């Protein structure tokens, strides 16, 4: 649910 931003890329946690 919770959508975590990494290397430029937005994802879920």
């Amino acid at each position: 649910n919770g959508v975590c931003c990494g290397y430029k890329l937005c994802h879920p946690c």
